[PDB]
């Protein structure tokens, strides 16, 4: 366990299990998952890596994902080039996820955080779930990380929050 | 552990957790789970309890709550008064898979075998998710259990092994 931190470089050997998206939004369109080397990813350009405890978790509680949709112009505008969604649901039920959203392109990407692999090396998972925070990296370096404890809040991992901490590098 | 065979009582205390249909098939409704207390509802009745090792699973490996679904009429002229649908998959994303399929009803419901531990209870669970398996209720007894381990296969727990058994008695 190391808390990550401005500065920390981002974790090497870090990879989760995805469906490459297909540009369908079909829930029964077939699949395969395989490896996304997130490390690799992360080592050059602006990345977005958002957790969350669960996909499928009901709007009423939970306007997480949408706002970083309905704001995806203004995170381009900033200078990212890639959004991740993870989770520790697999990656099967997190392409679906992805397509219940509207995304069928790679906008934004949705992964499986495998036995919350990743989350739990840098202390933010809890019985099987990862926890609901947001990391920001630019060329292998974390710039912002942070977690939202608050159950329902979004203050921390949000896209407000992440526009915010662009407009400011 | 105990392996359930044919004239055993269906085991006491056995509830699942689900997201009652509304019946909507939008996948951005808000629910909330409630427990499902299958060994009350078994008690009476013919019953099919049905586990799947993973909710979304693509169709090109699997074909098991499709074939259910296509033969619902079926299932209802030979006295089926309740078919269960379980994976270790939480609520809000069986109630997701659910509505995927096209079910707005009770028709078939789709219910969580938290930590797998009805499934583990009876030898059926492994690694965190139940086998794929089916049994057949009347009045509180099993009257059919049987369990697919070839990978891809429903011919002990597809629909077809489930019609036959009813077409018995």
């Amino acid at each position: 366990m190391a808390p990550l931190q401005p500065g920390d470089s981002f974790p090497a050997n870090v990879v989760f299990s995805y469906i490459p998206p297909t540009g369908s939004l079909d829930l029964t369109v077939c699949g395969r998952p395989i490896e996304y080397n997130a490390s690799e990813a992360l080592a050059k350009g602006t990345s977005v890596l958002v957790a969350v405890p669960g996909a499928f978790t009901p709007t009423c509680q939970e306007k997480h994902v949408t706002g970083f949709i309905a704001k995806l112009d203004q995170l381009r505008q900033a200078g990212v080039d890639r959004v991740l969604f993870i989770a520790s649901n697999d990656a099967f039920v997190m392409s679906a996820w992805g397509k219940a959203n509207g995304i069928k392109d790679e906008s934004i990407l949705f992964l499986s955080d495998s036995d919350t692999a990743f989350s739990s090396s840098i202390g933010w998972a809890n019985a099987g779930r990862t926890g609901r925070y947001a990391i920001v990296v630019k060329d292998g370096k974390v710039v912002y990380a942070a977690v939202d404890t608050v159950r329902g809040s979004t203050e921390k991992s949000g896209v407000d929050a992440v526009l915010t901490v662009l407009g400011n590098q």
